[PDB]
């Protein structure tokens, strides 16, 4: 065979079965990332996004290397440049990681028609979750589950996920080498930020490095004793988890940079190790398989991402409000603690949880009212774990849209900040203009003696917003609002 492996997600040699379908047999194997760089054609993304990948595509081409061999770059399209690729490289073969997403389902489903008509074999495997989806689905007659409680009640008849595969041996992949010619790099080669007409100056080091071999030690580090203990054993939130960990995973996992099969089993091993003889509770998992949850939900919905039209949506008459959601995304609301995650997540492309849950209740049905679907639209931009199932679904989650939500109030704009962060530091850092403040105010800054205001050196309203709602009133009538729609809903 002459393989061609297509990296979309999957961006590692580990847990990789595609790539050793496209392997076994082999005179010839090339491993492709086809990279559309026309960004004002599409949506846009944000540079720590770029960047994420662009480092996942270094580490891939430098993993190759040690295999004598080399990623291929490939810029354009898919559907556009596959039919090309077959002809001038004689492909006999082309795989990829399943991809259960809808928009690329149906974008698979295409290539895999041209791969017909050229009569090049497709081999498809599913690495990218833990499950088999449409099994799940299969066995709740043919419709996803739509509460985690169901969805743990069907895998729990289930067998358990796989175990990641192999990794490919270093000779078969020098058995199967394709010619690298010496203008490799002009032609295939990974782009820089610059290249692409990124602004640079000044860019620092990123704060999540992309690529499996980052992935790897991460991993490593994630299931050290300190991080075990602290993640597994004794979980509490606190202040300083608001930070980047260093043994952070999620950014890794959405990329395929790090195989979940893998993290599964060695947290399991891991869990062994600590706890004698018992076998661990779902919820020792839960980070994956809510992941999992989402996918499922996504995969037969093209309409996952958007209000209306979505079958498992409720209809909810959200404001038009653009200068409301400008203010949001811009981190300008006069409310610190929202006003510091939305500067976090801009900087560095990544937030905690609970600080995604405050951001969103407060755009959509806590404070703006605006759509979950403006805020997915943000995330998507700027949030490196954000894909479409995972992005949307929380979003929907968390807005009381879908997925049978037995309501829980929204967070405080100000009393959530300070209750996660009494000290107040984590402002203090993303907001430093607010820096002067006390504790007792800076949260909630306009309520500030101006005596006060004055010793910070920040009036507010000059150097720092006041707040664009009030939130007692906002709330106050949000929960009406939301209680009405509630009850307007058919009940069965
Ligand atoms: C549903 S849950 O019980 O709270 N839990 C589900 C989960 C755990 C791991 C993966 O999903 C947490 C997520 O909702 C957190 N989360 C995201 C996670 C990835 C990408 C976007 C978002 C997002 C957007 C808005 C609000 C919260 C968000």
């Amino acid at each position: 065979a002459s393989s061609v492996h297509w990296f979309r997600k999957g961006l590692r040699l580990h847990d990789n079965p595609a790539l050793l379908a496209a392997v076994r047999g082999a005179r010839c194997v090339r491993c492709v990332y086809i990279l559309d760089p026309w960004f004002a054609a599409s949506s846009s993304v944000g540079i720590n996004r770029w960047r994420f990948l662009l480092q996942s595509l270094e580490d891939l081409d430098t993993s190759l290397r040690k295999l004598n061999s080399r990623l291929f770059v490939v810029r354009g399209q898919p559907a556009d440049v596959f039919p090309r690729l077959f002809k001038e490289w004689g492909v006999t073969r082309l795989t990829f990681e399943y991809d259960s997403e809808p928009f690329g389902k149906e974008r698979d489903a295409a290539i895999m028609k041209m791969a017909k008509e050229a009569g090049v074999e497709v081999v498809t495997e599913n690495s990218h979750t833990l499950y088999d989806l449409d099994r799940i689905i299969e066995l709740n007659g043919q419709k996803p589950p739509l509460t985690y409680k169901r969805f743990q009640a069907l895998i729990s008849r289930m067998e358990l996920p796989k175990k990641p595969a192999v990794a490919v041996s270093s000779q078969q992949m020098e058995s199967c080498r394709a010619e690298i010619q010496e203008n490799h790099d002009d032609t295939y080669g990974v782009p820089s930020l610059e290249e692409l007409g990124f602004p640079t100056e000044g860019l620092g080091p990123a704060v999540w490095q992309g690529g499996e071999t980052e992935a790897l030690a991460r991993l490593d580090k994630h299931l050290e004793r300190k991080a075990w203990v602290a993640n597994y054993e004794r979980p509490r939130m606190n202040a300083n988890s608001l930070l980047a960990s260093p043994t952070g995973l999620s950014p890794y996992l959405r990329f395929g940079c790090l195989s979940c099969r893998l993290f599964y089993y060695r947290l399991w091993d891991l869990y062994k190790k600590v706890k004698r003889n018992s076998t661990p509770p779902l919820s020792l998992f839960g980070q994956l398989l809510w992941r999992e949850f989402f996918y499922t939900a996504a995969t037969n919905n093209p309409r996952f991402d958007r209000m209306e039209g979505n079958p498992i949506c409720i209809q909810i008459p959200w404001d038009r409000n653009p200068e409301a959601l400008a203010k949001w995304a811009e981190g300008k609301t006069g409310f610190p603690w929202i006003d510091a995650i939305m500067t976090q997540l801009r900087q560095e492309g990544w937030i905690h949880h609970l600080a995604r849950h405050a951001v969103a209740c407060f755009l959509t049905r806590g404070d703006l009212w605006v759509s979950w679907e403006s805020g997915v639209r943000v995330f998507d931009e700027l949030l490196l774990d954000a894909d479409f199932s995972v992005n949307a679904g929380s979003w929907m989650w968390l807005s009381c849209s879908a997925f049978f939500q037995q309501f829980f109030h929204c967070y405080c704009p100000v009393g959530f900040g300070r209750r996660t962060d009494p000290s107040g530091d984590y402002i203090r850092r993303y907001l430093p203009k607010l820096k002067g403040f006390p504790s007792r105010y800076i949260y909630e800054p306009w309520n500030a003696p101006e005596s006060v205001q004055k010793a910070a050196k920040c009036i507010i309203g000059v150097d720092y917003p006041r707040p664009i709602v009030n939130h007692a009133e906002t709330s106050r009538l949000n929960i009406e609002r939301m209680k009405q729609i509630y009850q307007q809903l058919s009940r069965y």
